[PDB]
């Protein structure tokens, strides 16, 4: 994984100032806090794949608690059916075999 | 930016099943929802740099609302001083000039 990097390095210093900026902004403290000591600084290049999916999604008549969900019929009754257009952004790191849902938003159709 | 990708492609299908999985888990709905139609599927390789910073952070006597904060003296009074060891993880995409704080946790020292 990650490897040691000098704090003198512009990237490491920029990231430190930034993190301490965010820590400060998120705090409920009226006092400014700042670094006493940097105990360790490491860094790692990462590549990944973003998928950007525009998908219409529809409500089915199966409950989440039952078998064979992936070709289950959509509701057709007046106040039961629901359809939305969703935008999903998925960040995959394939050597790791992981996926994260970075972004998710829908509008009723 | 991103480029069109067939839904037949194992990566695109895996990401779709995953997103719809998450959408379902996050919902308050007892019914299963599923894709009616995939309107678009695009994908983009991204590289970035994670910085992993272990930093002791100390409370200063300046307020957030005043000048010259970065060599301001630490509190020394009994119930005013505070010190913590923090772990920050910063995700940088340097062509874009952005940084995000992916992870942030501290323990009082």
């Amino acid at each position: 994984g990650p490897m040691d990097a000098s704090v003198e390095e512009e990237g490491v210093r920029r990231a430190l100032d930034f993190a301490v900026g965010e820590y400060n902004k998120a705090s409920n403290d009226m006092y400014h806090s700042r670094a006493l000591q940097v105990v360790r600084a490491r860094k790692q290049i990462v590549a990944g794949v973003n998928y950007f999916l525009d998908v219409e999604v529809g409500r089915t008549t199966c409950t989440k608690t039952q078998p064979n969900l992936d070709n289950c019929p959509f509701h057709d009754q007046p106040h039961l059916k629901r359809k939305a257009f969703c935008s999903f952004q998925i960040y995959a790191v394939p050597w790791q075999g992981t996926m994260t849902l970075s972004k998710s938003t829908c509008q009723d159709a």
